[PDB]
């Protein structure tokens, strides 16, 4: 295995999206993983609609809540029962809970199954960045030192593996001697570095990192 990835180098990974005061992290963290795959496979980078996520998977069928939160095996879970996904840029992202109107006429993305990692192995999560692509995980990233996340590998003790976030690793690496995982956040191009933050890799699996791991098939 390379001793860094990173899925913006292979065109991967679409912009930074910012998603406001609508907890929709799991829904951005699903549309990642569906864009890399969809990159991987056909060729074309097309940011795919979180909103179509939000308005539509909002029922116990799913347990996701919009704007309220909700999981991205069960955004991927959706996608494969509707038959597909549209894209942003015809179902584009309004910061709120609305009615469904997902077209298939407009279908950008597809999904047929999605894959879960072993809970906690973070082995296996660098396995699936590695050769398979972007991959879905929960963070706490309940924690002051996240929010102001700057630069380096984030290390902070307090954090816990009581997941809240839904985020994308899109790589991996090591800095100044700290294993990182490289991952893609949705609170805009002011967080972190870039919208991105580094985050401890193989420290006792920092922040619930490699409890909650999920990618889709096409
Ligand atoms: C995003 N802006 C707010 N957070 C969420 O929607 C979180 C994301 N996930 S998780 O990654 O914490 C997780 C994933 C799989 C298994 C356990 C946790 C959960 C979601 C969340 O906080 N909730 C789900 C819906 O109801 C409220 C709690």
């Amino acid at each position: 295995l390379p001793d860094t990835v990173d899925w913006r180098e292979k065109g991967c990974v679409t912009e930074v999206k910012y998603q406001g005061s609508c907890g929709a992290c799991w829904a951005f963290s699903a549309v990642g993983a569906l864009e890399g795959q969809l990159k991987l496979k056909t060729g074309k980078l097309i940011s795919l609609s979180a909103q179509n996520l939000v308005d539509c998977s909002n029922e116990e069928k799913y347990g996701n809540k919009g704007c309220g939160g909700g999981y991205m095996t069960e955004a991927f879970q959706y996608i494969i029962d509707n038959g597909g996904i549209e894209a942003d840029a015809s179902y584009p992202y309004k910061a709120m809970d609305e009615k469904c109107h997902y077209n298939s006429k407009n279908r950008a993305a597809t999904c047929s199954r999605y894959i879960q990692l072993p809970f906690g192995d973070e082995d296996a999560l660098k396995e699936a960045v590695a050769t398979k692509g972007p991959v879905s995980v929960g963070i706490d990233a309940s924690h002051s030192s996240f929010f102001f996340y700057k630069s380096g590998v984030y290390d902070d003790p307090s954090c816990t593996g009581n997941v809240n976030h839904g985020v994308l690793v899109v790589g991996y690496g090591t800095l100044d001697g700290k294993d990182y995982w490289l991952v893609k956040n949705s609170w805009g191009l002011n967080f972190g570095d870039q919208g991105y933050i580094r985050m401890a890799r193989n420290n006792k699996n920092h922040c619930g990192i490699a409890s909650y791991c999920s990618y889709p098939e096409i």
